[PDB]
């Protein structure tokens, strides 16, 4: 009885240029499953118009994978001129309780490494200070060093917000409700990487694996310029 989020226009091209991945890796709906009305309790349009994800389970997600329209998965260099650009409107509800971390945006390369994740997070200590309740940076330190270097973006709100994350030239920037929040932080450690962008709900670390996380998007977009 769920509501497809392909009835809603605003949603077709980004339906178009994606793949739906659930509850780990694999697709459940390609690019013309997701046009043609796919829904389910994990992936549904809300009565006002938001494309809710939601999934339960250690590292379990509902999430969208960057596609061409050609039916190839988007595969950008992670470092190269072309700007790659990802837009999307987020509403991050409070989370059930033993829902930890959620992941809505990342930017991922063609292996197994997350060049970048945008979260929300119960708590996280960045150099000695700790902060609650927060929408969180991760950009990885490389491959082969699982470190990351974190950066706070946002105090968490229920209101829908805008984020853009812009990939250009070895560098990648961060702006919330249009405010620069990471300024051209270095991404050279994925030169020779290729990569591709990913919205939804992804959830780490959850202290209750029965819980639901839930993100809902009243937005989403990503192209690429010249
Ligand atoms: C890292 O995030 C991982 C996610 O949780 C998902 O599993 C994703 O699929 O892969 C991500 C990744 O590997 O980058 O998780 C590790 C971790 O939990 O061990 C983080 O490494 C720790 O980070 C903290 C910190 O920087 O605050 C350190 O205190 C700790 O010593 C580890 O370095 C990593 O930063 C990243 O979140």
């Amino acid at each position: 009885f769920y509501t497809a989020p392909s009835t809603e226009s605003k949603f077709t091209e980004v339906l178009s240029k994606a793949k739906l991945q659930y509850p780990t890796s694999t697709t459940v709906a390609f690019a013309d499953d997701l046009l043609d009305g796919y829904a389910a309790s994990y992936f549904y349009l809300t009565s006002d118009l938001y494309m809710q994800f939601q999934v339960a389970g250690s590292s379990q997600r509902s999430e969208l994978r960057e596609m061409e329209t050609s039916g190839d998965e988007a595969a950008w260099d992670c470092t190269g001129s072309t700007a790659h650009v990802a837009s999307a409107q987020i509403a991050i509800p409070v989370q059930e309780d033993g829902i930890e971390e959620v992941t809505i945006l990342q930017v991922h390369d063609s292996d197994v490494t997350p060049v970048l994740r945008i979260s929300w997070v119960s708590s996280i200590t960045i150099d000695g200070v700790t902060s609650e309740d927060v929408v969180l940076a991760t950009i990885r330190n490389g491959i082969d060093d699982s470190t990351a270097t974190k950066t706070v973006l946002q105090a968490h709100t229920t209101s829908r917000t805008e984020f853009n994350i812009n990939v250009q030239n070895s560098k990648l920037s961060i702006t919330v409700d249009g405010t620069t929040e990471l300024d051209e932080a270095d991404i050279s450690q994925f030169d020779g990487s290729t990569c591709y962008f990913k919205a939804g709900a992804f959830n780490n670390n959850p202290t209750d694996t029965s819980a639901n996380a839930r993100i809902k998007m009243y937005e989403l977009e990503w192209v690429d310029h010249h």
